[PDB]
Order: C-alpha cells, then structure tokens, then sequence
C-alpha cells in the first residue's frame, strides 16, 4: 500500500533483532555445485545490469522491502521457524550465480535446502541510519542476498524484509503475508506449522522459458511483432515522452504519490470502462495516452507494461521473477476516452501472449539489418496492480499496516505504477531526481488525474 | 520402416496370445472419478470426430498399429511384466473420457495405477482375418483402448502393438522399443527391471495447454497468422490442389510408397540444401512445392505439417500427443531450388512457434466477420521425418524388422511423409480410394521424385 523512500524511513526505536545466513550455511553455499539450469531471462538482464554499474562504481537498486507492524512482544523462536522455514521452501533462495571467464551466467544449487539457516542476533547499538544502511545492503551476486528482523519496542514490533529482486516479484506481498504471518499466528497461537501445498520449483520456469525462446526465430509472428514495435520507437523500447534532465549524471531515484480516485469515483470509471467496450486496465492505460496527447499533442501512444507470466497452478504457487512486458500503443487522434480504452483494451490483452518473448530474446535473433538497440537511460515501464481483489486484497485490507521501501539508488528511468484498492486508485512514479524530471512528472500526473475524474464524471 | 495396410498383412501361422484388460480392472476402471484435467485440444478434435463418425454410421480411423519380429519362444513372464509396467508408467494409460447429457467431455481417471492389468489369453483358433479385425477394434471412447500380443511361431515370434491416437503419438516408437524391447532383454537376461527415467505426465500438459490458450485473443499476433493463413486458402486449411472423388460416399483409405532417394542422393541433398541457405526440411517443402508447380502453374504452395510440440526434458519423457500443425507458405514464382528451399525453410523454421496454437482455439476465437470455418473434405497434410537421427534410428537400424500398418478405414484427405533413412529417402501417401485421387497422387509424386533427382545430380 504505502510506497516511501527508505532515507525518509524512521523506525521507532527499540531492539533491532536480525537473521544472517548462520557460517555453515555460507560454506555449503560456497561448495554447491554448477547447475545446468540457467538464469531466466528476467535473472540474467537484472544481472548483468547489476556487474556494470559495480563496473561503473554505481549503486544499482535491486532490492524489494517490506516492513508490518505487530502488537506486544515478538516470540523469537516462532519467527525463527517461520524465516527459515520460507527460505527452505522456495528454490530461488537455492541458487546463485556468478560471471565466468567472458559474461557467460554460471548457476549453483544447494543439493540439501536443510543446509540453509540464518540465526538471529541483536544489533546491539545499531541507530536508524545504521538500520537503513544495513537494510539496504544484500545485492545479487551474493547467495544470502536477504536479511530478515524486527524491530521490538515496549509494546509492538515491526517486522522488515529485504529480498534481491533476483529472487522475487510482486507475488512475494501475498507469500510473506502467509509464510510469515499467518505462520507466526499459528505458532503462537498454540497450533503447529500450518499446512502449505508443494511449492512450485522456479528452476522449471528457467528450463521451460529457455526452451520456449529457443524455439523462436527472427521470423516469427511474435518476434516480428516486437521489431516492429521497436522500430516504431527509434529501434529499443518507449522512452518517457517529456524531458528528464540529464540522465549522463547519477541522479538518485524519487518518489511521486497520488490519489487519483475515491471509491465511488473507482466505481464509475469502471462502468465507464465496461461502456467503451473495455475494462478498467484498458481505461488505465488509455488515460496514461490521453495525458501524453495532452502534454504533447501527440497522435499515438507507447509504453510498456508489467505482467505476471504466471498461468499454471503450478507456476500460481512459484516464488520468483515472473515479470514479462506486453508492449501497449493506444492511437489518440480522437482524443475521446471511449475509443481510447476500446483499442488500447485490445492492445493490452492480444499482448499477454507476447509477454513470455523477453525483448533480449529479440536482440539476440536481429541482425544488424533489423536496427535494434537496447534502450538508452530514460525508458517508460508502466504497471497496473488490482489489489481490491488480488490476494494483495487480503494484504491490503487487513489491519497490518504493510508498508513498501525504495532504497532510492540510481535511476534510469520511469516507472508509473497504478494500483486500485478497495476504496482508491493511487499512482505511484519512481524517476530521476532533477527539476526538468520532476517537473516533467509532476505534469504528466496532474494531466492523468484530471482525465480520470473527467471521465468517472461524465 | 514398411508402412502396409492392415487388410493386406498375412502374419505367419503360431499361436496368438493377447493381453486384455482383466475384468476387474475394467470394472475398477468403469467407477474412476472424475477428473479436472480436460482432454487436449487434440484429444478434444479426435473425440469430436469419432463421435460424430459414429453418429453417421462411418468407422474412423483412430489407431497407431506396429509389430516386430523376434527370435526364438517368447518368455510370457517377462512380456507380460513390460505390458503390465508400460501401461501403470504412462498417466494416458489411466484417464478414460466420455460425453456427458451436453456436449461436455468429461475426464474420469483411475486413482490407483496398480488397480491397472492387463493378462493374457491364447486365441485358440482364430484366423488371420479375425486376428485383422480383433487388432482394429480398439476406439477412443472405451478406456482399455489398446491391444497388445504375439503371434507365437514354432522358432520365432512377431509382437503387435494397437493403441488408439487418443494416447500417443508417434514418439510411441521409441517408448515402445525402451520400454518392451530393452525391460524384454533384461529380464530374460535374469536382470532387474530397466532403470527408467522419471515419466512425464499429459495430464500436466492439457493443463498448460489450457492455461495457454486462454491468454490468447482473436487480435493476438499468432491466431491472426493462422486466421491470415486459412482467408489465404478460402477460409480453412489447404486442400490437396488437385481433384479427388465424391467424398460423400465412404471409400477407405488407400497406400502410396516410394523411393525418393539412395544414401549418396542423400548426402548431395542435404549439401545442396546448406549450400542453399536452406536445410533438407526446407529442401522437403521445396520439391512438394515445385512438384506443384510443374502440375498446376500455381503461384504459391499452401500446406500444413506436423511437428512435435514437447520442448522441456519432461514434456520429451511424456507419451501423449503432442503432434501441432505448422503452416508451410512457399513462393514458388522463380522455379529454382535455392529460393525455395531458403523460404521454405524460414517458414518451417519460423512456424514452430504456431504450432502451439490448436486451429480449434482459432475457430473458438473467431468471428463471423472473420469468415472461418472447420474445413471439409480433401484437407492435405505432410510431414517430414529424420529417421537417420531419431529414435527411429535404432529401430530403423534394428535387426528388427518393425512395421507400421495403417487401419484402412474411411479417408477424407490426403497425408503426405517423407523419410529420411541411413540408406534411402522415401514418401508415402494416405489418400481416398478412388481411380481420380489415385491418378492425381501418382502424377504428383512422379513430379517431386523426378525434382529430387535433379537437385541431387544434376
Ligand atoms: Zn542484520
Ligand atoms: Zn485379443
């Protein structure tokens, strides 16, 4: 729900008690042997990203954290079980990776998930900037690339997560509210571990996803679909449509928060929506065009979007990074949200089926002749998160206040993510700190909001 | 390797003992529950259409039928174990399906593999054209759709196997060759049974399947190249381009075999092909495709062919039916071989990726603006198969003399295969048994042999 940056974070005070992968754990880890199961694709362009900019002396962000607040006084041996139980249940905490000889990604596994612990310990003096700092610290080229605690006060505690996105997507809200909390609830509660279903083995994503790009060529349908959407955007992906300073110059990530509707007002941009023909993302994504029509009286709109891959019972129990991109173009000439949501509507699901084709996957099949490029600093990364019935619902309307951190590191570029709750729709943008950006920002959001809740009042 | 057709098999005089289903499993069998697993989109259209056969009073063809020779007396024991164990190992072995009041198919599936049993019994008495027609009666909607036996001569044996489509496709063969050949050597070798990997399961697959083709949509850029393919061949898939009998009265199905090539013919082939920027698929297309253009003076050659759509290590372990359609699209305006082999080969090659798509999700998806249809009567069908390299390998170069029959029952269209052997390339046809398609298959294989040659030589 809350989105803030991790330097505004500040703790109450009290004792800060903290997991570490315990020394034998580290060792075993060290002696695991090479697995021939690779990276996804989602793994290894998130760790190259993270060697150039340690090339480069960069700080790249790579983490995601969350933080809860409990009542009373944290049973220690409970939360111990709990943490280690989640870190043995999910095989991407069973891997890491590391470059060889050339760039080639070179995958260990832990045989025996039994191997892996991590042991609490107070910090004994830490201070909240310590405590951020130290938050902060796990990067991906590492094994522990985690840490787990709390913060206990008199009479309440606060319970923080820090995962390397390399292990994780969005999906870990729904996991750590059950393997953590609800496990916790149980134990001291009186009851043994609660029951979970088997957990699906992120390692068969990797394998299959491989096999599946394997098997495309330049020519493909779907292949072809990309390059020209590429071509259509200077030969890489969408850039963000107004100014963004000078991105030459390492300017942390910042934050931008909005309400862009009230409940009711969420209510009659749906019907909205379903009148034009289209539902609430395709009305999503439309405003996102009709606010760049806006701003830039631009004729056609393009942007990627987020998407869980996830389709299998099976992968809808897999903790891992499962983020593919559907590219979206939204043409504007009208102007009017009707047909807006209509076409971009289409454009949003005809694209889940390209959404499993990585855009590395394409570079890798062009040819110089196809005038491809990765993209510059400066890309436009859209979301759209329903969490008024997603089992982020459970997350989001229960009585702990669940909080996410951006470390505020390095930024490159745009991230726009709209989420809808229960009773608001919210947007929350990450992008370079700068004036031009922010201004750039802060006016592509006004626009956004005052298209829907022109539309909800129509 | 010889592809004959079962009225015209004579099986040497011997004893022929039959494994049938026990009456206890069949019972057990009857009062399997219910299952959630659907049938696969190809399970789903063989189903449709023997019903709907059934309903008009025509006899469908739905079996895949071999043998093979053996020397000396068969060990029943060691038999009937592989039997037994080949079918408790195969998951499509243990579903059975059936129409329910609407026209929903209904999956029902053994909870207990052990429950499955076939044993033997000796046909005392019958004759070779009761042991033809007893080896045809297995159809998809009895669950113990499969025979398996042998025909016990005084100093050798023959083994035939009949399973219906319903479970398998042709990677059967090497299963087969595993899984009763090699367990048959072991045991009578006083060896424990094979140590086998871990067995795939379909179920898994018609899941994902499912999950698959519901991310798609009528606008989704693999469905519009299929909808693309069929409006360019007048609303449904490619019909054999030349004229056929009265497809409104029942003729069987009837058998073409011939030699295209000797191993030195071969190894030209191939080099011409890669020389060509092509490979010998892409050369298989080619020389159908101007063998059609020296019989009609079209200007492009449209067919669909068959691939094998497993991709992940478990998926290749699985017995089912994986067999997809590829559109194949050749130019054939220039009339020489190394345009045609480089376009056919880019349309095999980038078609793989729509081999996933059922064309049933296709019609599903499509509108009447769209103007699609099941299509009728006179559908052509090919397909290329290397049994130089695949499994068929070691059968093929088997001291084994492994034939395939096909069932002689009602045809509707005409399918086409070529193989490729060690020693030789041949092509056999399955078309409508009457003088008009015998005449225009003939014609049309005279024309491709005589291409072949000329690309080999000179
Ligand atoms: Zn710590
Ligand atoms: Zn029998």
């Amino acid at each position: 729900f809350s989105i803030t940056t991790l330097r505004d974070w500040t703790p109450d005070p009290g004792s800060i008690i903290c997991w570490h992968a315990s020394p034998t754990a580290k060792a075993k880890a060290r002696q695991a042997p090479i697995s021939e199961v690779p990276p996804s694709y989602q793994q290894a362009q998130h760790l190259r990203r993270y060697r150039d900019h340690v090339a480069r002396g960069l700080d790249m962000s790579r983490l995601m954290i969350f933080t809860w607040d409990l009542p009373g006084r944290c049973n220690i041996r409970a939360m111990n079980y709990a943490i280690n139980a989640h870190l043995r249940r999910h095989d991407t905490y069973h891997s890491w990776f590391e470059f060889d000889n050339a760039e080639h990604i070179v995958r260990h596994t832990i045989a025996d998930p039994a191997d892996i612990e991590v042991v609490q310990a107070e910090h004994q003096n830490m201070t909240s900037a310590e405590l951020r700092h130290h938050i902060a610290t796990p990067q991906p080229l590492q094994w522990d690339c985690f840490l787990f605690g709390i913060i206990q006060s008199d009479d309440h505690f606060t319970f923080y997560a820090s995962i390397a996105h390399l292990c994780v997507d969005p999906m870990i809200v729904g996991v750590l509210f059950i393997e953590i909390h609800m496990m916790y609830s149980a134990l001291v509660g009186g009851d043994p571990p609660i029951e979970l279903p088997p957990a699906g083995r992120y390692d068969d994503h990797c394998v299959r996803q491989y096999a599946d790009t394997a098997a495309l060529t330049l020519d493909s349908a779907r292949v072809r679909r990309w390059v020209e959407f590429a071509a259509n955007n200077d030969g890489t992906l969408p850039h963000f449509p107004l100014p963004l300073g000078d991105l030459s110059v390492p300017h942390t990530g910042k934050l931008l928060t909005e309400t862009l509707m009230d409940e009711q007002q969420g209510e009659r941009f749906e019907a909205a929506c379903v009148a034009a023909g289209a539902r609430f993302s395709g009305g999503v994504f439309a405003c996102a065009a009709l606010a760049e029509r806006e701003l830039t009286n631009c004729e056609t709109f393009d942007v990627v979007t987020t998407t869980d891959t996830r389709r299998t019972p099976t992968e809808l129990r897999t903790t891992g990074w499962f983020t593919g991109l559907v590219p979206i173009t939204v043409p504007v000439a009208s102007g009017l949200f009707d047909s807006a949501a209509r076409v971009a509507q289409i454009s949003f699901d005809s694209g889940k089926d390209l959404a499993t084709v990585p855009f590395d996957r394409v570079l890798e099949l062009a040819r110089p002749e196809t005038g491809l490029r990765p993209p510059r600093p400066g890309n436009f990364v859209m979301s759209f998160l329903d969490a008024s019935i997603a089992p982020l619902s459970t997350v989001a309307n229960s009585d702990l206040n669940f909080r996410i951190y951006d470390e505020g590191r390095v930024s490159h570029q745009v991230s726009m993510w709209v989420n809808r709750y229960q009773h608001q729709t919210t947007v929350t943008v990450l992008f370079p700190d700068n004036p031009i950006a922010s201004e750039s920002v802060a006016n592509y959001i006004a626009a956004m909001k005052s298209i829907y809740i022109r539309t909800a009042d129509g």
